[PDB]
């Protein structure tokens, strides 16, 4: 009945689109700010994404869905609007940011992911530009995972919503092994975020110009520096977690659960409180992230 435009008016683009765009919008009733993701139904189906937001959006650190419309051609998904900026971007421009801090941020984010995996949900696009602060309080509880345009809910061949705990229905093997790939891959994305967090540079790209072939090469051989330069003042326990989060074999790689049982997370009070020495080139790290994931998606 009621139309999207009826109750909202569009504004600037807030970026990051695929078969879809995100624009700022004002609820022309209450004058509050929100985001809206406008998807092309002829280019992708948003159903699996919208449900995830409906069932799971309640999580404090999952972006909150406010509304949704369908004019038969596009789907409009009105969500929370982030005002604190992209989380990594803000973290890298803090000269006074220590390991105790990094462990809290990661705690909050892995806790969100672990839950999602317990409900048979995998993200599959956990790059940094999808994690944001909702406000400028700089508090972990203001962190938000914000897209889901690639997440998948585990389903039996029978069409049944499955959780990794209940197996008594039939799910195809290749779908299961893959649900273990996509979960491991999420953890690897977090490990990349952690790496960049501690040192101010990413593990497999120096900047946006790196060739897709050398980036992929670095990834395929695993092997990423964990000592010297900006790793000097970084504790051993942190380096241990990083190696196990970026472990080149998805199988030996840590689970969301196990990450959260790691001493770097549990005994966070042990962690050094002095500022981290890091490269300070946030725009370069931005380029390098996009180069890394591009080389992953093409
Ligand atoms: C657009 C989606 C998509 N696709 N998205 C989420 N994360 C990255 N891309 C989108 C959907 C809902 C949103 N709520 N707030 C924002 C938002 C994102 C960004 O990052 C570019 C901002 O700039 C830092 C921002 O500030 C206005 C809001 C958002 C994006
Ligand atoms: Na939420």
């Amino acid at each position: 009945s009621i139309q999207f435009t009826d109750g909202y008016e569009v504004k600037e683009d807030i970026g990051v689109g695929s078969y879809s765009v995100c624009k700022r919008c004002i609820h022309k009733a209450t004058n509050m700010e929100f985001a809206v993701k406008i998807i092309d139904k002829s280019k992708r189906d948003p159903t699996e994404e919208i449900e995830i937001l409906l069932r799971y959006g309640q999580h404090p650190n999952i972006i909150t869905l406010k509304d949704v419309y369908d004019d038969g051609k596009y789907v409009y998904v009105v969500m929370e609007l982030m005002k604190g900026g992209e989380l990594l971007d803000k973290i890298l421009r803090q000269k006074f940011f220590s390991e105790r801090e990094a462990s809290a941020v990661l705690f909050t984010i892995t806790k969100t992911v672990e839950y999602l995996h317990a409900q048979g949900v995998v993200h599959r696009d956990l790059k940094p530009s999808n994690i944001l602060y909702v406000d400028e309080s700089g508090n972990p509880e203001s962190i938000r995972i914000c897209d889901f345009g690639f997440a998948k809910q585990l389903r039996a061949e029978n069409g049944l919503l499955m959780t990794p705990c209940y197996t008594a229905n039939f799910v195809a093997p290749e779908v299961l092994e893959r649900q273990g790939y996509d979960a491991a891959c999420d953890i690897w994305s977090l490990g990349v975020l952690l790496y960049t967090m501690l040192t101010g540079y990413t593990p497999f790209a120096n900047g946006p110009d790196d060739t897709p072939e050398e980036i992929l090469a670095r990834i395929g051989s695993g092997k990423f520096s964990l000592s010297g330069g900006y790793w000097n003042s970084v504790s051993d326990t942190a380096k241990d977690l990083v190696s196990k989060m970026l472990h080149v074999d998805p199988h030996q790689r840590l689970t969301a659960a196990l990450v959260l049982r790691h001493p770097w997370i549990v005994h966070w009070d042990q962690l050094p409180q002095y500022q981290l020495n890091r490269q300070d080139a946030p725009h370069l790290v931005k380029g390098a992230m996009a180069a890394t994931y591009s080389a992953l998606n093409r």
